[PDB]
């Protein structure tokens, strides 16, 4: 599993921008994921999409704010004020 | 005694001071609505709602009680308790999303307050 998920995020980080640049993510990138990439199990794909969300860098974007991106890098809704106040103050932010 | 007009003269009076008129707000608010009172995931757009049905308080004084409700460990561990969110009217209206949910659930003040929520019933 370990080795496995490394290497799908490897190649996540490699492929979209999104998660490159760590941009707030549209709402059901998960079944984005998992769609375009068959190659992988769909319980792993959204482990490697867990990490990510939790990160610093992530909640630093949620507290930057404005529109959310999807898998194309397109604007797709966007980071509300209640999520952006809670990035704003957490302990890894403030 | 009081008269209508006398008692809504005096909460006019009082609310020119920002600490009274803050407090004035969130005892109406925690007192007039369950979702406040029971801390239940808002929906998006509260901050509109509530400025909407309480013209006789300042916009800027609501948007910082709202803030101040939405900090507290008890509003973060219903976020992490997660499922839909609920307008003024105890309503369904949007849900918390799985991002929104793993955020809250990996706070350092939601792993204290689950501690604290489970040791109390120990």
């Amino acid at each position: 599993k370990k080795k496995q998920t490394e290497m799908i995020a490897d190649h996540i980080y490699g492929k979209y921008d999104v998660f490159k640049r760590f941009k707030p993510l549209a709402l059901g990138i998960d079944q984005d994921l998992i769609a375009a990439l068959p190659q992988y199990d769909a319980a792993l794909i959204a482990r490697v999409l867990a990490n990510h969300c939790r990160r610093p860098r992530y909640l630093k974007a949620l507290a930057r704010g404005g529109k959310r991106f999807d898998l194309n890098n397109r604007f797709k809704g966007e980071v509300t004020p209640e999520e952006q106040a809670i990035a704003q103050n957490h302990p890894f932010v403030q």
